[PDB]
């Protein structure tokens, strides 16, 4: 079924994207790197890489659902700087494409780990680390007052521009019936319940308290150049150490300022925690008192 309705303001010409080849590694082939022609109503004779989120082979009947929804999402829920951003649409005469924007260098974590030290490639200053920091809280901030609460809040899930722009993804996604799978594994081999908040990992609650919570988690994942959290614990013990009210420790380059704010993020009492106003504020100001040497 490739009838969809149309909205001629996303709309694009199906033979104005040169699509390249599958994002990332590449396992997600069903997400691949590209180049709109004209995407703009300006001079349609300048070219702008994106990316580009197709149905794969065996597409079920809901998967085109799923993807039309998340479209949907991004459309209501507008343009920021720092969130992957929509671009357009091919919804017409073949498969359904959509557009969205483009990030070079990977997602943060792989950034992060790219530029430790010891061919290098970067050394971020302690600016930097705090500067991308307040570029995720900015981001979250924005789509917090769309209403929008993030399912897994990560630096995976954190993509970072040519110009080094921090832009969030995956939030036009749905809540997963209910069957989380706490088990499951990323690609990298991590377990996604340790960036969860206790409220929703324990009884299922969900708010934007809970995405300050996993905000503490990318704060931890940052300041130790991407990271792991509690190496080697597995799912029934990192419950036990979160009933107990465990902490994961602070980060050796990271400020005492700063690992405050992740464990005011890792309060228990989710009406306690700082909102993403408050960190975006405190995060501007510490940024500016940062040092660049
Ligand atoms: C086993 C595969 C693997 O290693 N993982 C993997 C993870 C993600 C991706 C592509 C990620 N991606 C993306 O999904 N974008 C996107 C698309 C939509 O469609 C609605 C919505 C989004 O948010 C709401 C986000 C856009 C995008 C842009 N740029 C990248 N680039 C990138 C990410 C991570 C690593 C490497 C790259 N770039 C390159 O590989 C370029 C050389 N990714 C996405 C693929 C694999």
């Amino acid at each position: 079924e490739y009838e969809l309705p149309e909205d001629p303001r996303w709309e694009l010409p199906r033979d104005r994207l040169v699509l390249g080849k599958p994002l990332g590694e590449g396992c997600f082939g069903q997400v691949v790197l590209a180049e709109a022609i004209g995407l703009d109503k300006d001079k349609p004779n300048r070219v702008t890489k994106v990316a580009v989120k197709m149905l794969k082979s065996d597409a079920t009947e809901k998967d085109l659902s799923d993807l039309i929804s998340e479209m949907e999402m991004m459309k209501m829920i507008g343009k920021h700087k720092n969130i992957i951003n929509l671009l357009g649409a091919c919804t017409q005469d073949g498969p359904l494409y959509v557009i969205v924007e483009y990030a070079s260098k990977g997602n943060l974590r792989e950034y992060l780990q790219a530029r430790r030290p010891p061919n290098p490639e970067e050394q971020l200053s302690s600016k930097d680390l705090v500067s991308c920091a307040y570029q995720v809280a900015r981001g979250m901030e924005y789509l917090a007052s769309k209403k929008c609460i993030h399912r897994d809040l990560a630096a995976r899930n954190v993509l970072v521009t040519e110009d080094n722009v921090m832009k969030i993804a995956d939030f036009g996604l749905a809540r997963d019936i209910h069957h989380i799978d706490y088990y499951k594994k990323t690609t990298n081999g991590r377990l996604p319940v340790k960036w969860m908040a206790p409220e929703a990992l324990f009884d299922r609650i969900y708010t934007h308290q809970s995405d300050v919570w996993s905000f503490g988690v990318l704060l931890w994942e940052i300041f130790t150049l991407g990271g792991s959290p509690y190496p080697g614990v597995p799912v029934e013990e990192l419950f036990k150490l979160l009933k107990e009210g465990h902490r994961m420790d602070k980060p050796s380059n990271c400020t005492n300022e700063l690992y405050m704010m992740m464990r005011d993020c890792w309060h228990a009492v989710p009406s306690q925690r700082p909102t993403f106003k408050q960190l975006v504020e405190d995060l501007d100001r510490i940024v500016a008192l940062t040092s660049n040497q």
